């Protein structure tokens, strides 16, 4: 219940990590 | 304690690395 949590927030924040990355590039 | 210094300190690395990864690109 906690590891679809983790999951999907590990998600989210490498999608916004990359896109980031990405922009400031 | 020592969770909001691994957090900080997470979150400091992230951004300098994804900052080099786009000064870089």
């Amino acid at each position: 219940s906690g590891r679809i949590v983790g999951g999907v927030w590990w998600f989210f924040t490498l999608i916004i990590i990359s896109s980031y990355t990405a922009n400031l590039a």
